[PDB]
This record gives structure tokens, C-alpha cells and sequence, in this order.
């Protein structure tokens, strides 16, 4: 009676998410769908046992699956240290994982139309596509002191004569300067990623640089964006309907807040980690953002929520009080990761189950049943009662019995 | 009768902002206004015929009397050389003047009750102060062809105990790489004339960075900042219900959006210039953005619109057809300019006729007599009809009568 999942790899959070995570597993898929699971625990106390030798071991097994629902980790800050007893403050698992695999992180938010928006236009989905081999992120910075002269030089390894240019010469008084860089196959890799997600998607594509002010950097992200769609991509999007295009960010920004949605937008790291808050906010509750990370081969996806552990309402669950936690990033990450593994297996049966399940969870929203997070973005947040919102089990509860009923109505 | 106005610096723009500039003075200003005017005319066949030094000339003129109005002007490029034939491409006039007065600009949209914005919640302006001296702007960047070295290295005017910083060591293939600096003096410039707009428009002030990425390079912006407030303006702050406050990057946006406004935001040079755009767009038309410039003494403020000639428009009016060009912005920078020089002079009139003006150009909006841009506003860009808005004559025309009546029962 189970659809038959294939294979996944399943890697278990921390806090309020993995109460969760549990819970959709329990009775959102495991009832329905049969899978060969590969389950890493990423909870904090065994990544600080193993040596964070599982987070290793899990992006590995992804690479060989090319699927993973991955649930929301602490990531190791000083006062986690303390907290857990840590022998050491581990790298965070996203950054590992996102490290050994590749690829591209694109974040979307679930619509709802009952629910209000920042921006009230926003009514189709708007993806972010997040470069984080990062210019600025990785970059040389430093106070400068007093008068001197800052100097770039480029030394081929060839023997070639080097090259030095002047960024600065201080004549008076104290500065700041900087360096720094870029490679061109993390571009490329990027333009690669972001190229497939549209296709895969059914969105128009753009990419924004300042490439007017910075001809020469900004112009090889632009360049290879375009060099890259001409040569592979542009036939598909043309068969599809769909378009890349470049913008510049300052018209990008203003065009997007004009627009209705349905784009999907690749950024650069400083301007993706700018932008991932930013359009998450003007949708709605971090609730309802989820996050994809996608390979340039495009077999190979990671799906996890977009939002963190959630702390403050574990705090109170810890306390013994109620909370009201959103599950639907986290229903999502499962969601389009079973979607994916079906498109890979050519699986109707699971890709109608992936489906249903958003349909299902959107609908019950739809309907008034939701968490707190939502009820507040329609009442605003000081007229919200308890009557108007369900507490975490009981929202899960509704989504079971709406997933049962739906299901039971698809057959026949 | 007349108002005594005080001395005003005016320059005369290009276009369709020229031809409206004309119309305040005429129908707004003079009537009921008596001023010490130097006035330069920053046409661009002006500029060209003088070589450019009449820009000069008007920005020295605004240090001597500490007040400027500003039209839009045109900006030369390949285009307009061969439009007009000018003998160079002349640089910008505000930058040419922005160079000579040193200060930041401002930027502040007109809020009307009656107009929508992509933003529900802003009830009260947001002012973005823009850094213009760049680090990205001012950068060297550089393709890189093949696996290389790239290095930043600062030495010592003593040539002492230099440092060499490594920025990455390409194995293969090749990438982009880039320098870039800022100035501890340019810095301190932009954070006086904040904290004085701050204090002087009655707002809170943040300041934006990505300090904890780049802790040496923001921090500074962000240590300099403090610094200043906390040795100079911070006890003129908390006297007046004020404060300033710091903020990353990504939580300035989302905290503005889920925001009502009411606050001055104060941006780096790529922050901002990101910002202005966006800003004017999320509030409504561009023709509501206004652009004062201030410098850090707080004496001297220049005032003019922060949209650009207008030429489509133009080109339209040049036709014999019709235009609907919005005033706003440019009317309000006549108001502002005559604000500070109010305030420089003590002078309760001219203070009370420049609030005047701005009181009747919103009021006249909120009746519903309004621009195209408006109109589209609240009908939606497909839904505008003729009836819905005045063309640019009609409005002017009408801002001229409602601002007599105004005036007339203060009398
Ligand atoms: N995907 C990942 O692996 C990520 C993990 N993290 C980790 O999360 C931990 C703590 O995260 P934190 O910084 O507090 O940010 P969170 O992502 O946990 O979000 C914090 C606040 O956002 C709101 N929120 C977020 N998700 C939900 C949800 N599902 N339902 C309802 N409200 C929600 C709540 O607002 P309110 O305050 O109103 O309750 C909550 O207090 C840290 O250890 C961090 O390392 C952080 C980012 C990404
Ligand atoms: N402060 C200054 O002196 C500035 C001058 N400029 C100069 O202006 C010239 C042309 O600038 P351009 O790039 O066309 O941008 P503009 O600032 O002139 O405006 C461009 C567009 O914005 C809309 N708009 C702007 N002002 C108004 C208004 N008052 N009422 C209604 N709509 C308005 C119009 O949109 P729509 O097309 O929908 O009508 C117009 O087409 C250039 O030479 C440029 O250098 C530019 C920027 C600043
Ligand atoms: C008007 C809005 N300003 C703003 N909005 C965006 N993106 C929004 C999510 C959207 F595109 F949806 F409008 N991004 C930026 C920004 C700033 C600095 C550097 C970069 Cl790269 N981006 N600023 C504010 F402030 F009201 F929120
Ligand atoms: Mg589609
Ligand atoms: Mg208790």
C-alpha cells in the first residue's frame, strides 16, 4: 500500500526542529512512503562525539543518493561551547555540507493567500540564489594606521612579469582597505546552477551585478553568465518560455518591489545574504521559507528549512509551556526532496505524494488552521487570541488527518 | 506684502525640470517672497559655453551664503556630447559642487495620505544619508588570467615594517580580484553631518554595516561613529528624545520594512546607492524624492530634487504634447532650502512660508488633485484616465491658487 521512496539520506537536527522533524516523519511520511534511509544524526551532542565525523560522512552519502532532507542544526558559537561542553566549536554543518558537495543554495517562501504580505503585490514566488564562495566574505581587511601607500599585485606563476597597481596613497590620516577575489569556476558553477533551477523551476532568471562601477569584476560574473546561457541553456528556456536575463542591483531591488513575483533571482554572496532575509520578511513568517541546495550536474539536491532551530520557543518547551512552531519549511525540505528523488527515478507515485502534501498543507492554512506566526500576519500581532491559532501538536494533527483524507479522495 | 527672504543661491537646470523651475518661481516664490538672489545658470549651454566654470562659480557662491537651490541638470555623456556638440564631456554638476562643498546628501520623499505604497506600513519618511567618497567606487579591479598571486600590501610612508596580506593563490584557472579604501577623514565628515541632520529633523539615526564579516574595514565606520556621538552629540540626543544606534546590513532592511519609518538611515557608499532607488520606489514616484545636501559644519545646505531632468517628458512637451510632470520635489526643495535659511536667520515668516508651501502642495494632493504618477499610483498603471489626473500646467496652476487662499487666511 506504501509508495516506494527510493533512496534518501535523512540527517536529524536540533531543538524545536527535530520535535518536529520526528513528527512530520511519524505521521507525514513515513504511513505513505516507503524509502531506503540513510540517517545521520547532526544533533549537536553527536556532531560533538563524533567529531563531527557524521557531518562528513552524511554530505558524502548525499553525493552518492544525490538527495537529502536535512533538518535545522545549531551551529557551535562560544556560548554553545559552554553550553554543551563542546570539545570544540565545530564548523557549521551547512557550511560543511555545502562545502564538499558544491552547488548553490536557492531560498523560496510558501504563499498562502489568506495570509498578508510586507509587499501586498508578491502574490508568486520569488527565489533567491545565494553565492557563498563570497568576495567579501573572504576577504583581506585592515585598518590602516597612518600615511602610507596600499598596493594590489597580481604574480603570474608562469614567471611572468607581475603586475602592481595602486589603490591608495595616504598623504594624511588613517584609512581602511581591503582585498579581495574571485574564481571563475565558482561562477561558472553558480551560472550552472542557477541556469538549472530556473528550468527546473519554470522561472525567468536573473543575475545581478554593479558591473557599470566594477567593469572588470563585476564583468566576468556577467560575462560568464552570459557565455554559459548562450552556449547551453538559452534553446531550453526559449522551449520553455522562459528567459535569463541581467540586471543591476539597484534596478533589481526597485524592480522586484514593483513586481508581482515568479522570478527567480541569483545574487551575489554579499547581495544574496542581504536579500535572503529581506524577501523573507517582506513574504511573512521565517515559518515559511524553505531552503534548496543545488549541483551543477543537477542530480544531486539537499533540502532544509531556511530558518534556524527556533531556540526561544525550545526554551519554553523546555519550561513546560505551550508553543505554537511552524512545521512548513520543514514539511517543504521533505517535500521537494522527495519530488526531486522522484523526478531522478522517473517516480509518479512519490512525486503525486511530494505534491499533495503541499497542496495539503497550504490548503489546511487556507482554511484557518494555523500557527501562531501565521495568525499573527493577518490579526498583527497584538489582536492575535488563542482561539486563532493552533499549538505545534495540534497543527501537525490537522495536517495528518487533511493528509489522510486527501489522499483517500485522490484513489478512485 | 513681501517676505524678506534673505540671500539664496539659484541655479537654473535642463529640460523639463527647467521649464517647471521657471513656474515655481513665478507662481510660488516671488509673489509672496523677497530675496538677495545670486543666480547661475547650470543649463547645460551654459555650462558648455563657459567651460564649466559657471558650476564652479555657483558652488563657490553656496559656501558664501551657506543656502543653494538646485534644478536638475543634465549630466553629459557620449549622447548628449553629440546632442549639443559641447566642446569636453563636462563631469557632473553635483559632483563638481559635491567636491567643492564636502557634505552628504539626503534623501527624503514627500508622504501622501491618500498614496499607496509597495510598503504598508511606512506612515513616517525614512531619510537615507548616502557616504559618496567609495570604496567601491573609487577601487581597483582586475581580471585575473591564470594561476597567479594576488597580494595587498601597505607600506609605511618611512618605509618601515611594511605588511603584505595574501588574498588568494589561484592553482588554477583564473578569476577577478580587487582593492579597495576608504578614509578615516571622509568618514568622520559623513558621520557629522548624520548626527547633525539627526538632531536637526528631530529623527534617530542608524548606521549600517557588515562589520561582523569585515571587522577591521566596517568597524572602523562603525568605531568612528561611536566615537564622535559618544565625545560630541550623544548628550544633545538624549535631550531631545533621541538616540543612535547601530545596525547590520540585513537587519536595517528587514527591520525598515517591517517598519512605519520616522527614522535617518545612514548608509555606505554601495548601501546607499542601492537604497536611494528602492526607497523613493517603495514610497511612490521618483517625483516625490527630494535630495538635500549638507555639510558637516551644519551651516551650509544645498536643496534640489532628487530625480533627474526629465526628458522623456520633455521630449513630449517638445512634441506639442501632453505632460503631466510632478512638482513635488521640485517645489520642496525651494521649501527646504528657504527652511534652513529661515533657521540661519532667525526668520519666523520665511519659516512660516515654507511650511506653508509644503502644507498646501500635500494638501493638494490628498484632495485629489494630482500628476499622472500619482494617479497611477492609486489606480494602478492600466487603470489611469484623463479625469484621473492634471496635466503639468493644471497642477501648477492649481498649487498657485490653493497656496493664495492658504496664505490669504493666515492674513
Ligand atoms: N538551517 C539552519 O541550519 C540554520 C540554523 N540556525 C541555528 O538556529 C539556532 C537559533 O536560531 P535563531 O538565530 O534564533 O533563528 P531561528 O531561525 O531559530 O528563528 C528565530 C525566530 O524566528 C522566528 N521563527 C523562525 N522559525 C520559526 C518557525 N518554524 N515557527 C515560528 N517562528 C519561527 C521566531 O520568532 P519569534 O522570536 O517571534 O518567536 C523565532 O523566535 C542557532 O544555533 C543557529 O545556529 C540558524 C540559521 C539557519
Ligand atoms: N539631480 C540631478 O541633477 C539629476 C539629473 N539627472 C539627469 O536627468 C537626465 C535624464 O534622467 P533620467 O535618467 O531620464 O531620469 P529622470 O530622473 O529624469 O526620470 C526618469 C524617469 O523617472 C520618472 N520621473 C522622474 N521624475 C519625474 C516627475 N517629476 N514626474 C513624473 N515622473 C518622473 C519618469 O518615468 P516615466 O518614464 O514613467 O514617466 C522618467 O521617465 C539625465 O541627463 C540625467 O543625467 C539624473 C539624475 C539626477
Ligand atoms: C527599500 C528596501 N531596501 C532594500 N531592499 C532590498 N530588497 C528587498 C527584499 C526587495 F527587493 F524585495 F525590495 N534590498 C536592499 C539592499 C540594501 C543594501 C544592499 C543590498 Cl545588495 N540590498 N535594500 C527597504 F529598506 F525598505 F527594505
Ligand atoms: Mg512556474
Ligand atoms: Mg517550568
Amino acid at each position: 500500500k506504501k509508495i516506494s521512496g527510493g533512496s534518501v539520506v535523512e540527517m536529524q537536527g536540533d531543538e524545536m526542529t527535530r520535535i518536529i522533524w520526528e513528527l512530520i516523519k511519524e505521521k507525514l511520511i513515513f504511513p505513505y512512503v516507503e524509502l531506503d534511509l540513510h540517517s545521520y544524526d547532526l544533533g549537536i551532542e553527536n556532531r560533538d562525539a563524533t567529531n563531527d565525523q557524521v557531518t562528513k560522512d552524511a554530505a558524502e552519502a548525499i553525493k552518492k543518493h544525490n538527495v537529502g532532507v536535512k533538518c535545522a542544526t545549531i551551529t557551535p558559537d562560544e556560548k554553545r561551547v559552554e553550553e554543551f561542553k563542546l570539545k570544540q566549536m565545530w564548523k557549521s554543518p551547512n557550511g560543511t555540507i555545502r562545502n564538499i558537495l558544491g552547488g548553490t543554495v536557492f531560498r523560496e517562501a510558501i504563499i498562502c493567500k489568506n495570509i498578508p504580505r510586507l509587499v501586498s503585490g508578491w502574490v508568486k514566488p520569488i527565489i533567491i540564489g545565494h553565492h557563498a564562495y563570497g568576495d567579501q566574505y573572504r576577504a583581506t581587511d585592515f585598518v590602516v594606521p597612518g600615511p602610507g601607500k596600499v598596493e594590489i599585485t597580481y604574480t603570474p606563476s608562469d614567471g611572468t612579469q607581475k603586475v602592481t597597481y595602486l589603490v591608495h596613497n595616504f598623504e594624511e590620516g588613517g584609512g581602511v582597505a581591503m582585498g579581495m577575489y574571485n574564481q571563475d569556476k565558482s561562477i561558472e558553477d553558480f551560472a550552472h546552477s542557477s541556469f538549472q533551477m530556473a528550468l527546473s523551476k519554470g522561472w525567468p532568471l536573473y543575475l545581478s551585478t554593479k558591473n557599470t562601477i566594477l567593469k572588470k569584476y563585476d564583468g566576468r560574473f556577467k560575462d560568464i553568465f552570459q557565455e554559459i546561457y548562450d552556449k547551453q541553456y538559452k534553446s531550453q528556456f526559449e522551449a520553455q518560455k522562459i528567459w535569463y536575463e541581467h540586471r543591476l542591483i539597484d534596478d533589481m531591488v526597485a524592480q522586484a518591489m514593483k513586481s508581482e513575483g515568479g522570478f527567480i533571482w541569483a545574487c551575489k554572496n554579499y547581495d544574496g545574504d542581504v536579500q535572503s532575509d529581506s524577501v523573507a520578511q517582506g513574504y511573512g513568517s521565517l515559518g515559511m521559507m524553505t531552503s534548496v541546495l543545488v549541483c551543477p550536474d543537477g542530480k544531486t539536491v539537499e533540502a532544509e528549512a531556511a530558518h534556524g532551530t527556533v531556540t526561544r520557543h525550545y526554551r519554553m518547551y523546555q519550561k513546560g509551556q505551550e508553543t505554537s512552531t511552524n512545521p512548513i519549511a520543514s514539511i517543504f525540505a521533505w517535500t521537494r526532496g522527495l519530488a526531486h528523488r522522484a523526478k531522478l527515478d522517473n517516480n509518479k507515485e512519490l512525486a503525486f505524494f511530494a505534491n499533495a502534501l503541499e497542496e495539503v498543507s497550504i490548503e489546511t492554512i487556507e482554511a484557518g488552521f494555523m500557527t501562531k506566526d501565521l495568525a499573527a500576519c493577518i490579526k498583527g500581532l497584538p489582536n492575535v487570541q488563542r482561539s486563532d491559532y493552533l499549538n505545534t501538536f495540534e497543527f501537525m494533527d490537522k495536517l495528518g488527518e487533511n493528509l489522510k483524507i486527501k489522499l483517500a479522495q485522490a484513489k478512485l
